[PDB]
């Protein structure tokens, strides 16, 4: 038995991503596992690292550092419970998900909130406690992201290079920074330009990865495999 | 003379980041420079992109899409009037930089937020107007970075890899897709852990620099110099 959590970031249910994240619910559903989904833009996620993330006394409050007061609101259980809520569904899960389509480079900023507000220090890793010693040891994560450019836009000698240079700052500077083992990225290229039957056939490709995701191996998340 | 835009991405005006925006609008200022500052979490800005962000009606009012809804936004002059304050002051400055403390390798939240939802289609790129070709294009940028991290840390052999590593999404990525000239980035590593002095000769040399940023050449934004 696993359970799987589903970090997902699109603003419309009939979208490419709304259907990567319906067959992924649909087919570990289907083998049993454990599912949930955090629904970002439905739950109006709050992305802004802010002074109301914290509702105790603050350590500092002449000068606020939001990385020391959320470390120490984790310790004394003050932080606010959106945080929290979210830190039991990732403490809870064998395997992350993040179902986004890429924003310059990157995740959408709702995505990128929670992964500021969510991973605090105390709960994704410490120091020592981070790379491989990271706090979510034993954990999963894969990125499954759909892009505009094509395929071969994100190669070496495209315009836009190789499309795992901009996978280095999720996979290797937060994800294994917080002990993850980083599973390979699902990158579905171009929905808008491909046609039906490419589309369906990319949805079906991810359907059918993950039918057999419990026997993959993790990436190794180095320099080397990023850029060579 | 020259405008400068500061984004600047910090909660508290008595921190690093703050006196590195403070140094930059003294200085800036003193030469003679046309300075503006998006504080941005003083406006509490805005970072999800949603169909909020699109006044009147739709262009598809059954299905969203951001990027389509917004680049007809644009070109109809029906973007929400937060994102089109933020165009006006990127489209009438000549240096935009940007002030903010490395969150997970990247810009906090809120300041990918204003990356999101400022630079749209038909303000900030288009087909063909992208890269060396952007709508931006003949404008400088500049990443001033503050990490937790000391340098030690971010060289290419040593645990979180080289800081040119991280700067691809933001620098090439965004920026230069936009038409950016890159400035050099000007990183001030892990501050917090001192000394008194070492910060203040982190601020004092920022403040050198821009004494002579207009002289400067923009790097060459490539996969070669980032990796
Ligand atoms: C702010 C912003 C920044 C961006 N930055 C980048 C960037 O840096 N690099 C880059 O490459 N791109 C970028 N993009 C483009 C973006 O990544 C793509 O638009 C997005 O990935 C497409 O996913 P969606 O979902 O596609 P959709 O438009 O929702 O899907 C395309 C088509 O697929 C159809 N469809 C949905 N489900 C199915 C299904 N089950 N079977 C068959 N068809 C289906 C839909 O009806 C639609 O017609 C950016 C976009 C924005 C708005
Ligand atoms: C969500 C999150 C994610 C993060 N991710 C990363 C990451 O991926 N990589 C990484 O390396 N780090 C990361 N960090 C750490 C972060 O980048 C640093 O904490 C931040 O850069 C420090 O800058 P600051 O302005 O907040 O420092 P401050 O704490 O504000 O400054 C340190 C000290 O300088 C003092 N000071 C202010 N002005 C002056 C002055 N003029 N002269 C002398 N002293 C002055 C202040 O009083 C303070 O005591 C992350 C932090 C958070 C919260
Ligand atoms: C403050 O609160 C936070 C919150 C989140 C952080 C964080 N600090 C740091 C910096 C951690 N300290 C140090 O390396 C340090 C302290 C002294 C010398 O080196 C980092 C990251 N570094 C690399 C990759 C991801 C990171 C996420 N985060
Ligand atoms: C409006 O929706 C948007 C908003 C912002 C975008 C965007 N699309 C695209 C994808 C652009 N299309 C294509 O490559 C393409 C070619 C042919 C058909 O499509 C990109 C980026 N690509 C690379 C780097 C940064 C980017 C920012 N953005
Ligand atoms: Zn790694
Ligand atoms: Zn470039």
């Amino acid at each position: 038995g696993k359970k799987v959590l589903i970090v997902y970031a699109h603003q419309e249910p009939k979208s490419f991503n709304g259907s990567l994240k319906n067959v992924a619910v649909d087919e570990l559903s289907r083998q049993g596992c454990t599912v949930t989904v955090s629904d970002l833009y439905a739950m109006n996620f709050e992305p802004r690292a802010t002074d109301k993330d914290i509702t105790g006394t603050l350590s500092n409050p002449e000068v606020f550092n939001y990385g020391v007061e959320t470390h120490e609101a984790y310790k004394q259980r003050s932080l606010a419970s959106d945080i929290t809520d979210e830190q039991k569904k990732v403490r809870e899960a064998d395997l992350v998900i993040f179902q986004f389509p890429l924003y310059w480079f990157s995740v959408p900023a709702i995505l990128k909130g929670w992964m500021d507000r969510v991973l605090c220090q105390g709960f994704a890793f410490d120091i020592p406690g981070f790379y491989d010693s990271g706090l979510l040891q034993g954990k999963l994560a894969l990125l499954s992201v759909t892009t505009g450019g094509t395929a071969e836009m994100y190669t070496k000698t495209g315009v836009n290079g190789d499309s795992r240079y901009f996978l280095w700052p999720l996979q290797h500077g937060t994800l294994h920074f917080c002990g993850f083992k980083v599973l390979a990225p699902q990158i579905s290229f171009a929905p808008e330009i491909a046609s039906e039957e490419e589309r369906k056939g990319m949805v079906a490709a991810w359907s059918q990865r993950l039918q057999t995701i419990w026997k993959e191996e993790p990436i190794p998340c180095t320099a080397h495999w990023h850029f060579g």
